[PDB]
């Protein structure tokens, strides 16, 4: 029920400190996202709450395999630029979770 | 402001299926449902099933230019007897469901 | 004190229905249940079904002058064979349910 | 299963810092609610916990359409008076969520 | 230490029933189950059903002198064909269940 | 399915700051519980975690009716001694909820 | 780094069963399923059922040298008609399920 | 459906302060785990998040009986070395829970 060649989609969901969405999005835009992209490779989407959970961030990344994901994230974590960035969001995120999902055969994101 | 002035709204729909129902669900959606659903709702962004995390989960994402337009589209979907005749094939496969509306960050490739 | 001395108590009842059951539920409640239910419980405040958020959700709200009066009203509701004969038509449509009692803020239009 | 002409009901539910209901209700009454009403238009109800979740606020607003809701909330967020008010509740709210619901045909709130 | 040295352990068992099943459940437990259950488990502390909060909920509480004794008692309960023949009458009325072990505060009347 | 004359049981469940059970139980024992009992009337049980949720308090009170409960709690909240006590637990409790339950006919607590 | 460079990945699978289904589930898994499952997935670490906490719960844990290897193993499991013919015997006993991947601490005996 | 002679497995799950896994694992390794093992007796496994809940610790201990567990934990709690250690993780853990589980007959951990 999925195509032979397909990407894996990681969905990361964060609940932020109440009111922190603007500050979080600013520092990620200005400093974090380009570092993150440079290691992880395919940012799919990056969203914030409007109706539903409030103070929520959802971001989605595509990976050719989970071993490749692991290698890429390890390089990200070892990057001094990322380590310098992290304190700027570490206390804005309260609770976090991730999942890996696969595309249906009819998903436009394959 | 922390989003672009002109942007799409993203609806994320998350279903927990009856245990073991993913293959049956995806089959009948592919063969009998998704073209009808797209023909009303418009821009399907992505359609996923779970591998690590919640098991038996479906997530699908749609983009809309406004929530009033979303509303008009869903009304047409729900009034279409071609869709109402399809729904019985998945509505017992789905146990629990939720949706949310989110906006894209300025740096989201999905704008 | 952060509420008016004389005020009503608000009961908010939230149900998660069987997936896809909202239209059937609302039909039979309208046609066969709500007048009987109101005739015991009294002041219905609002009765809603979900659009964005939890799917398959019903929320209904009732106002009472006291919780002892609420109790007496619900006892009469539950003893009425006209209501007990109605309940089978929704009790399998409802999967999960909860209620809570809340008080109005001083600036609530619902006092 | 709803009337052709009807309002949309937004239900906002907040879990506050333990013990914060009195302080929250005071500052909302004294400063926030009139600003909020002036932009949003139809406050329906505004409630706090008694039996159930403790430290909870539930407030309900009616809107003629979700596009109208969006316009109104944007004006609220741009109001310097609201921006000055927000710090007074931003740290009293811990967790928050909202939903949009529609009235049944037999709802007294239509 | 924040409890008395000699104290009982309290097991709190919480069930969510099938919607509307409380009256049927309580009837058959009263008539056919609770005496057998007590005869193995010992000291029933309290047995409650919900009014405001979660709906369709049962909470029952048992006291034990030790958790090894609890274990031996539950093993005997589960081995008794009189109990295994009773269980079918409630096991489909119960949807979801959990238990926890708690200790009494020094100022708890239940010691 | 309950006896005509019966009490109502309020079950209050608190999740505390991690590690706070000892400190919480000490100050409640030394200062709070006697004040609380004096207004509320029938403490049934007062428990803390051992296996299950960690950092949890569960306490149970019996009331002849919910209107009587309301009157008693109002007097408790107006007692300067209780108002002086509350700051000593207000920040030890993180999340809280209550429910009202009724006794089965075969409950030893009736 | 807070783990050893060479380590296994641990998958923890948690199921909530139909109330009262643990004995039936464990019987048929023992007799008809676990050897087939092990023959694809490899290193079973532990397989548990609940006593205090969530009731009707199964937790099983598997170790993998890499997530790509896990993926290849699960694909082979799901393609095996011997496993697909076994699944009907548990897939209605399981109500809700989730999995997670965790790494061992440096001081974990499971490395 | 379990073997006559078998161990009980305690599974302890903690959600930490966001970003705290490295610091937590360091202080547990350097100071806490040897004290803990010395009283509790059979550490089975000790894990941290990778995909699923983020900021999560799961640790598993085996006990011959729950009375033995109780005795061992009481000695741990009375150990001045453990009492000196606890402040170093008390505020890194936000939410915690434990459960006791039994091994299936075919579990390699018996």
């Amino acid at each position: 029920h999925h195509h032979h060649h397909h990407m894996f989609y990681e969905i990361r969901t964060y609940r932020l400190k109440n009111g922190a969405i603007p500050a979080y999005l600013k520092v990620v835009e200005d400093e974090g996202i380009e570092i993150q992209k440079s290691h992880l490779g395919e940012l799919v989407g990056y969203f914030f709450s409007e109706i539903g959970p409030i103070n929520e961030i959802v971001h989605i990344w595509a990976f050719s395999s989970l071993d490749d994901r692991a290698e890429r994230r390890a390089r990200l974590m070892a990057d001094p630029r990322w380590l310098s960035f992290l304190p700027k969001i570490r206390d804005l995120i309260e609770v976090a979770e991730n999942k890996i999902m696969k595309p249906a055969r009819f998903s436009p994101l394959m």
